[PDB]
């Protein structure tokens, strides 16, 4: 019954989503909101403790009690000149404890600290919870996922969330190793098959390329851009907003808190729909001084806005292919992973790269990594029968 059961769980920075296999088929496990993905947040409030979209949605009005990114925190020393970049630019305080990084919030009315592995345990007994609520018994036997390039640190503080948020962790396995699993790409028999990753997120970029040898992976290359992903192609649709107000109105809205905020959610919404439409639609009431904005941009010119951002996504394919010692015609499969590679000028850029090659792209990209790790958590527990 529970005991037969496992889950596999992407434990992303931006977002997680949690997958099982049974019956044949993977379900993507939808929340209590009905999303199939949940935002990796957790809030702390005067009087509970929020994790998942209701913490995302009060983002605004408690900022120092908002937790998120705990992700690049985790299995870090203070001094860690990545922890010490990162923290000029979060709302919360990050605090040292015995060269250890701690986040200090408000929670109830008192000062708490925590560490990463105790927020992503928040975030990983929520994805434990949805599972509990859809197969209505509870489950605790995991295959969590960690990006390629996270050293044993990494992984080790990794499964002690996964510990403390109470489930048998089966296996840490690499996050491009869950997607080329997703794709069946180790049951094609014999013979060496060379696979690279394209992993455009929220937050982050990741280009993996493995090889896999009769069922074996081996990473050959990791290459990327830890600051690159989804929500800078946000902020210059805000910036082309914020300077079209100026131009219908003659007014800057930019230091108005409020006003950036709402045209920024209102920018993501419009970005997704820009990947099946040519147009999208801003509707927003009372924008800044009771001004309704009530415009329209085109995929054409939201192409335009993000160029350098699109293009820039190809130095680090190219660096992995030189890394791993491969040619372009060498690649067997290309696997799209991450909700970015759902934007269409950058499917067309990698398939021009590759010089008109077909991509792997039939799995919702966000859901990749948790279908194939609730595909391993299946196997992995039948043998452990
Ligand atoms: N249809 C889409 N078109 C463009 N971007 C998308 C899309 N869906 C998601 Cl999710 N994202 C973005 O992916 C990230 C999460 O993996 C977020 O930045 C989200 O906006």
């Amino acid at each position: 019954m529970a005991k037969a059961a496992a889950i596999g769980i992407d434990l992303g920075t931006t977002y997680s989503c949690v997958g099982v296999f049974q019956h044949g088929k993977v379900e993507i496990i939808a929340n209590d909101q009905g999303n199939r993905t949940t935002p990796s947040y957790v809030a702390f409030t005067d009087t509970e403790r929020l994790i998942g979209d209701a913490a995302k949605n009060q983002v605004a009005l408690n900022p120092q009690n908002t937790v998120f990114d705990a992700k690049r925190l985790i299995g870090r020393k203070f001094g860690d000149p990545v922890v010490q970049s990162d923290m000029k630019h979060w709302p919360f305080q990050v605090i040292n404890d015995g060269d250890k990084p701690k986040v200090q919030v408000s929670y109830k009315g008192e000062t708490k600290a925590f560490y990463p592995e105790e927020i992503s345990s928040m975030v990983l007994t929520k994805m434990k919870e949805i599972a509990e609520a859809y197969l209505g018994y509870p489950v605790t036997n995991a295959v969590i996922t960690v990006p390629a390039y996270f050293n044993d640190s990494q992984r080790q503080a990794t499964k002690d969330a996964g510990v403390i948020a109470g489930l048998n962790v089966l296996r840490i396995i690499n996050e491009p190793t869950a997607a080329a699993i997703a794709y069946g790409l180790d049951r094609t028999g014999k013979g060496e098959r060379n696979v690279l990753i394209f992993d455009l997120g929220g937050g982050t970029f990741d280009v993996s390329i493995l090889t896999i040898d009769d069922g074996i992976f081996e990473v050959k290359a990791t290459a990327g851009d830890t600051h690159l992903g989804g929500e800078d192609f946000d902020n210059r649709l805000v910036n082309h907003f914020v300077e079209e107000f100026k131009r219908k109105h003659k007014k800057d809205i930019s230091q108005n808190k409020r006003a950036v905020r709402r045209l920024r959610t209102a920018c993501e919404r419009a970005k997704r729909t820009l990947s099946s439409s040519t147009q999208a639609s801003l509707e927003i009431d009372s924008l800044f001084e009771g001004i309704d904005f009530y415009t329209s941009i085109t995929r054409a010119r939201f192409e335009e806005l993000c160029s350098d951002l699109f293009r820039s996504t190809l130095e680090p394919v190219e660096k992995a292919l030189r890394d791993a010692k491969l040619d372009k015609a060498q690649i067997h499969d290309l696997v799209l992973v991450g909700g970015s590679t759902r934007i269409p000028k950058v499917q067309k850029l990698l398939q021009d790269f590759f010089n008109g090659r077909d991509l792997n792209k039939s799995i919702n990209p966000d859901e990749a990594v948790a279908y194939g790790a609730a595909v391993q958590a299946a196997i992995l527990i039948k043998s452990t029968r």
